[PDB]
């Protein structure tokens, strides 16, 4: 859930957010959280907060925890139509086997408004790099890499299971890569901005079967970010808004389109190249179909975003298909196709 104000858009895609266990303080208080590559804080509700988020979501209680140690700074959030405040604290982070000592957590007083009020997770732990953390928190990965827990191979890898018919969502690693989720060989990107996971595309194309020239953007080449916990693909609102009338879809309301679901059926690839390599979304790949006050929608996994400097936000769409590679130890992010 990308940072900062933005309009509310049509469909809600909170639901379809991937989400993960983690435990906090001795004895061990379980929450689930999103593992959130587009950025670097970790928070949880606060056992003190009375908001309706609060309430219907897993809170953290200090005064349970042997291993907590106040700290009390406050810090603020912006999440769109959302924002959460609070103070942190510290304590013991426990992501499967992990033990981390010392982690801060921004336990949140306040949390923001109906936008995450459907949340099926309870916070965000950020994985993105310390620049973009709020004052007072260092991010849980770079506590594991402080620490020592990864066995020195400082990386993480994510792998998505977008099969609605399959248990498993998918998995994050710590500390490893597993060959066992993809094939092919792994195409590195360097990180051009150490804050989000950000490194440069080289364009983004579509051609379609019933239009007589192809869709040519980023021509001159432009900058994205890996972010697992946008659900959809973002971009600059001109480019995309071109995007999506090349496919067939008529915007509305938040930046995001909609596709008449009965033409589905020959919508062609868009493929963003990187590093000088292909990476062709099919439409069975970035179509979203979401029932929505009764209705049956066909969204674009494509929307329009306006940023402070212009960015591709590479969200779930894009990650599904790949298995992706975050390293520490060499500032590059990884692609593989899924296997």
């Amino acid at each position: 859930i990308h940072e900062g104000p933005y309009p509310e858009p049509l469909v809600n895609l909170l639901d379809v957010v991937y989400y993960g266990p983690i435990s906090i303080g001795t004895p061990p208080q379980d929450f689930q959280v999103i593992f959130d590559t587009g950025s670097a804080n970790l928070w949880l509700p606060s056992s003190k907060c009375t908001t309706k988020y609060c309430l219907h979501h897993h809170r953290y209680d200090s005064s349970k925890s042997s291993t907590y140690e106040a700290d009390g700074r406050n810090f603020t959030i912006v999440y769109g139509s959302g924002n959460v405040e609070g103070f942190i604290s510290k304590d013991v982070c426990r992501i499967g086997s992990a033990k981390v000592s010392g982690q801060p957590l921004g336990e949140a007083l306040v949390v923001g408004g109906e936008s995450l009020l459907e949340a099926p997770f309870d916070g965000i732990l950020g994985l993105a790099y310390p620049s973009i953390a709020v004052d007072g928190v260092v991010p849980v990965f770079d506590n594991m890499m402080k620490q020592g827990l990864l066995g020195e191979q400082n990386v993480f890898s994510v792998y998505l299971n977008r099969d609605p018919s399959s248990k498993e969502g998918g998995e994050v690693l710590f500390g490893g890569i597993d060959h066992d989720h993809y094939k092919g060989s792994i195409t590195y990107v360097p990180v051009t901005a150490k804050g989000y996971w950000q490194f440069h595309v080289d364009g983004v194309k579509s051609v379609s079967a019933s239009k007589s020239a192809p869709e040519l953007l980023c021509k001159d080449g432009c900058e994205a970010i890996a972010n697992t916990g946008t659900s959809l693909i973002t971009g600059p609102p001109e480019e995309v808004d071109s995007l999506n009338q090349y496919l067939g879809g008529t915007k509305t309301e938040g930046g995001q389109y909609l596709l008449d679901c009965d033409k589905l059926e020959s919508l062609p690839n868009v493929t963003f190249t990187i590093s000088g390599k292909e990476f062709s979304l099919r439409s069975k790949d970035y179509v979203l179909k979401v029932n929505q006050q009764g209705q049956t929608l066909c969204v674009s996994g494509f929307m329009g975003l306006e940023m402070p400097q212009p960015l591709w936000i590479l969200g779930d769409v894009f990650l599904g298909p790949y298995y992706t590679i975050f390293d520490r130890d060499q500032d590059r992010v990884g692609f593989a196709e899924v296997a």
